[PDB]
């Protein structure tokens, strides 16, 4: 289990909280949050979530990965355009917030 902030991830419940509530989160949305904050705080390129999260029938098309982003920021972040937890590293990706 993670905790930043008010976000608490429990990888063995497939359950984000938020402030202590349960977010409803698509299975993929919850995937590509654990992933990012299992790698805590490095910086993880499109691609690589793409492989990872995704998989084989998803090579090329990155924006599948900001637009996920995009949905999941509207539903964690306090304020989704000025994010605190899923934060850009402009031209290379995306990473977990300290
Ligand atoms: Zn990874």
């Amino acid at each position: 289990p993670i905790q930043i902030g008010d976000l608490e991830i429990v990888p063995d419940a497939y359950v984000a909280k938020k402030y202590g509530e349960e977010l409803d989160l698509t299975h993929r949305e919850f995937e590509l949050l654990y992933h990012l904050a299992s790698h805590t705080g490095q910086v993880i390129t499109r691609e690589h979530l793409l492989e990872t999260v995704w998989g084989y029938d998803y090579f090329g098309d990155v924006r599948t990965v900001d637009v996920t982003v995009r949905r999941l920021r509207e539903k964690i972040e306090d304020t989704p355009s000025r994010p605190e937890y899923i934060l850009t590293r402009r031209g290379v990706g995306y990473y977990m917030r300290n």
